[PDB]
């Protein structure tokens, strides 16, 4: 393992209509529970990006109901939800020269979780750890 | 007003490297809390779509310091953080015709705090108060 | 239906070093012609959009390779490869307030041709018929 | 920098029908041709990503216009416009290890030009020279 790195599920909905809430209920019937999801669209299709209580089962699942499923390598962190929280961490990364791909995230009472795909994992992680940023385990951004 | 029809900050990032952290200092610099936030993303730039304290005081700081900015319409809604229950509301629209063209949404703690962006703004809402979803007031999203 | 609309392939490329190569190997392998196309892309992988010369054909031989493929109506059109020529087709539908989702077009020496997703298709082709665009035969596009 | 390396405009379409109508009338009013576009778009907008017949007079113009407008850097190719002509130009990159992040090409006739933003185009570049692909000059990308 790799410890802080999560898998998400990114799901091509094709149709628009339709298949999104099919995939909710292929996650529903086997217990799995979503903790954060994004959907990333176009005027034809979305891609849904997924963070779920068990990324392997669910992936197997999907498959199974003939769903294009890919895993990506993100990131979780946990910051006060205060003005200039996010900021203070997205200036430490870019400091380092790490970007964001793409960020998810949303407050949760007193402080935020946020969901990153950094443009490098391991150095991402590294500027994070020496600035005493909360990490989350990957095993607690799947039980939110 | 409309009530439940929330303001959604749409924001251009240009460069990729940059600008997001900028973005984040204005908004820190006004006392603006993000209360969720989704980048929508291609190879070049990013979309920060962005759910903020005070929409119009953002919208206007932001313009002060030359970002493209767009407002769009977004309803936020509760549920509970258990398997199937965002399903259950999906289901709902689906079966009156009303689809997602996106959405974001992360669970806190028991429930979970969903944005939708819908087909149709008027009927979304209509099925949803007639389903007995918990529909969020724009002020309740703004305080997150 | 409509007259003159044509099939595009949107083929999910689930990333980013061919996957690509692969569908244009798939592709050439069954003699077929790509006529036009265009990348809509993501952080982690793109979606093809494209014309070739037999949609269904191409379509049975990548869903053979198990490529999510999906099949969304668009129109073709020419204009002279002047300056202001496509402004003034945008103008005509722009003015009855129809909006395009997207579009791509190349210069092709005396004529542009450009591949439209309206909005409305209904609208769309009916305000093209009325100001007399030069529409494509769905064939025409095919053998470009 | 590169050699043959031409500038693409990505342009904020603030949405759905023209804003992209007044882009085309910006551009028309200068006399300037457009030779290749295609629109990156979302639920909300679209990025008009444009080769045209001088970037720096779009740039100046479409900002005078208070457009939210950048430059990325892309490489024109050419191929036969024959079956697995792009396919074998494609193999070259993947077999390098050399990522598409985006193109947009349509046939034009006897040949197929291709506009490439590959994700090192350093890399890109010298694979393509080493294997002889038929590279374009900014300035023939232009005069399309
Ligand atoms: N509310 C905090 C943290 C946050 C980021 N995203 C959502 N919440 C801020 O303004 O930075
Ligand atoms: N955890 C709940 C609600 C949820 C949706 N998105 C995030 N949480 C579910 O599986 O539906
Ligand atoms: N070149 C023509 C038509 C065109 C659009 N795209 C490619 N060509 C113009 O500037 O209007
Ligand atoms: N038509 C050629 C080249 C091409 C790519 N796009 C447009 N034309 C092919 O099928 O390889």
């Amino acid at each position: 393992s790799n410890a802080m790195v999560a898998k998400q599920l990114s799901i091509f909905l094709e149709n628009k209509s339709g298949r999104l809430t099919e995939v909710t209920e292929v996650l529903a019937k086997e217990n799995i529970n979503l903790s954060a999801l994004c959907i990333a669209e176009n005027a034809d299709f979305g891609i849904l990006r997924g963070i779920v209580s068990d990324p392997d089962k669910a992936y197997k699942a999907l498959k199974d109901n003939h769903f294009a499923v890919n895993i990506t390598d993100v990131v979780g962190i946990s910051c006060p939800n205060v003005p200039g929280a996010l900021a203070k961490v997205l200036g430490f990364l870019s400091a380092e020269g790490v970007f964001i791909e793409y960020m998810y995230s949303f407050a949760n009472n007193n402080v935020a979780n946020v969901v990153i795909r950094p443009s490098n994992m391991d150095k991402c992680i590294e500027v994070l750890k020496e600035k005493k940023v909360d990490l989350l385990a990957a095993s607690d951004l799947y039980k939110l």
